[PDB]
C-alpha cells in the first residue's frame, strides 16, 4: 500500500474526450484525488462526489489546482456518471482494469458485486508526491470526504 | 466455451430492486439473452440494446417469454443504464465479477479498457437449455442483434 511521501506509480488513467500518465497530469500542481468503489453507487453518487462538487471552489481557494475522482470503471461509465452528477469542476479518471489501484495497493475484492474495485480514499498530491493519504475504514465514510480534506488544507 | 444443447451453469445474476439463480429465473420459459461488453458503451447503447427494445413485442409475438441483457457490470450501473435507455421491456442482469461469463467460457480481456468483460453474444434458451448461440466475431456486430435472433425464431 502506498504511503505519504512517495511519488505515485508511473501508471495511466483514461478519460473520454486519452491515457493520462498521472506523473505528467499531476506535475506542478496541488491535486486532490479521491477514489470511489464504483460509479453510480449510492454513497459515491449521494455523498462522496457531491461533497467535492459543493466544496470545489473552497478547495481551490485554499490552493488546490485540480480535483480528480478515480474509479475502477471504464471511461464511458465515468463520463456518463459525471454528466448525471453535473461534475463539471471534477476530473473523472478511469482505472478500468484496476492497474493504477493495484499499483497503489489500494484495491479491494467486492466479489460478486463488481470484482476488484478501489478502496475509498482521498489524497493531497503536491507535484506528484503524496502529501496526505486518507483511507477509509471498511464500509465507512469519514476521512475521505471533502470536508476532511478541506480541514487538512487548513494546517 | 458453452455450446448449444447444454444447460446453463448454475450461477447467479444480480438485479437491483436479488441474486437470481439463472436455472430458476429461466425455467419454463423461452428466453432471449444477449450480452454486451459494457453498459454505456457506444455499440451497446446505440445499436445492440436499442435493437432489442424496438423488436421486443415482435420477439414476444414469436413465443419469447423473457428478453434479458447481461453485462460484466455491477447492478447499480445496469439499473442506471436501463433507465437512461428506457429499457422497460428488457431485464438487465449484472455479472459484476464475470463469474457467470467465465463459467460460460465467453469472457474476453479488454485489458486497460475495463478488464475482463463479456464477449458479445445472443442466445435462445428453452427451459434452461441453450437452443441457439450466436457469438460475435471480434469487434463485430452481425449475429447477436435482435434482427438475427428474430430470423432464428422464423424457423
Amino acid at each position: 500500500m502506498i504511503a505519504q511521501g512517495q511519488t505515485l506509480p508511473n501508471a495511466t488513467l483514461s478519460q473520454l474526450t486519452v491515457h493520462h500518465p498521472v506523473l505528467e497530469l499531476f506535475a506542478g500542481k496541488k491535486v486532490v484525488l479521491f477514489a470511489v468503489p464504483g460509479a453510480f453507487t449510492p454513497t459515491d453518487s449521494e455523498a462522496h462526489l457531491p461533497g467535492y462538487i459543493v466544496l470545489a471552489d473552497q478547495l481551490k481557494a485554499k490552493g488546490v489546482d485540480l480535483i480528480a475522482s478515480v474509479s475502477v470503471n471504464d471511461a464511458f461509465v465515468m463520463k456518463a456518471w459525471g454528466e448525471a452528477q453535473n461534475a463539471e469542476e471534477i476530473l473523472m479518471l478511469a482505472d478500468g482494469d484496476a492497474s493504477f489501484t493495484k499499483a497503489l495497493g489500494l484495491e479491494m475484492d467486492t466479489a460478486g458485486f463488481g470484482g476488484l474495485r478501489s478502496q475509498r480514499y482521498a489524497m493531497i498530491i503536491d507535484n506528484g508526491v503524496v502529501t496526505t493519504l486518507n483511507v477509509e475504514a471498511p464500509k465507512s465514510f469519514e476521512v475521505s470526504n471533502a470536508e476532511t480534506i478541506l480541514a487538512a488544507l487548513e494546517h
